[PDB]
């Protein structure tokens, strides 16, 4: 287990455009396209980001490599980020792992987890996972979040196997 199979298992995989939880466009391993209700928007950020007219719909390989893309900028995001870098980096490999899907999924905006972060660093797992699942994040998304969460509480893959 792994980052990439983490989020892989959370967010699956689709060769055409579709919508997200939150009714939003995106495509491949859950790329967001676009916040704008326009599927013409939407299709003119997919042609912008895999290089080539694609009509809304990618093949394996590129929805891949959009997805390394994006994994990679929810690191160096959190690594830029003056709030999230030392908890982060206080982290063993598998909550670091857990910390890069809530990234993934939310952005760094997706902020009001300051009283989370704190308990994390603190290492207070059992607090954390109960202040995590105070959030409209857990509530919208409670499968998701449970298996996020878990990873939080108990530093293991127990969640995704
Ligand atoms: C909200 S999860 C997270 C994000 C960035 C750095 C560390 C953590 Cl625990």
């Amino acid at each position: 287990m792994n980052i990439f199979e983490m989020l892989r298992i959370d967010e699956g995989l689709r060769l055409k455009i579709y919508k997200d939880t939150e009714g939003y466009y995106t495509i491949g391993i859950g790329h967001l396209l676009t916040k704008s209700p326009s599927l013409n928007a939407a299709k003119s950020e997919l042609d912008k980001a895999i290089g080539r007219n694609c009509n809304g719909v990618i093949t394996k390989d590129e929805a891949e490599k959009l997805f390394n893309q994006d994994v990679d900028a929810a690191v160096r995001g959190i690594l830029r980020n003056a709030k999230l870098k030392p908890v982060y980096d206080s982290l063993d490999a598998v909550r670091r792992c857990a910390a890069i899907n809530m990234v993934f999924q939310m952005g760094e905006t997706g902020a009001g987890f300051t009283n989370s972060l704190r308990m994390l660093q603190q290492k207070r797992w059992d607090e954390a996972a109960v202040n995590l699942a105070k959030s409209r994040w857990y509530n919208q998304t409670p499968n998701r979040a449970k298996r996020v969460i878990t990873t939080f509480r108990t530093g293991t893959w127990d969640a995704y196997k």
